[PDB]
């Protein structure tokens, strides 16, 4: 359960990094 | 407290999902 | 340290909610 | 593992800070 947490925190950071570099913006452009 | 945290991680992942797929840009574009 | 973690996770969610409802977008508009 | 997690929380807060204050919109607007 501790690892699942670690890993979901990395996932959150990965999802952020992707947000930063957006479906609706990519489409608009 | 561990399960509380695990729930918050899931709310955080759902929220990023909603962001991925924005209030002001949806408003801008009529969506 | 466990509470600091709880609280920083709420903070992250609060920062997300605000992002969702952006400095540069608010300015552009 | 606890400190690893605490570090990730901080990288996550810094990242949200950078987001708050976007690659494609910065590009759009010349910034």
């Amino acid at each position: 359960r501790m690892k699942q947490i670690e890993d979901k925190l990395e996932e959150i950071l990965s999802k952020l990094y992707h947000i930063e570099n957006x479906a609706r913006i990519k489409k608009l452009l």
